[PDB]
């Protein structure tokens, strides 16, 4: 994928 994931969270988005 392209995306990222939060550190603080822990969640990934979808950009």
């Amino acid at each position: 994928p392209i995306i990222y994931c939060n550190r603080r969270t822990g969640k990934c988005q979808r950009m």
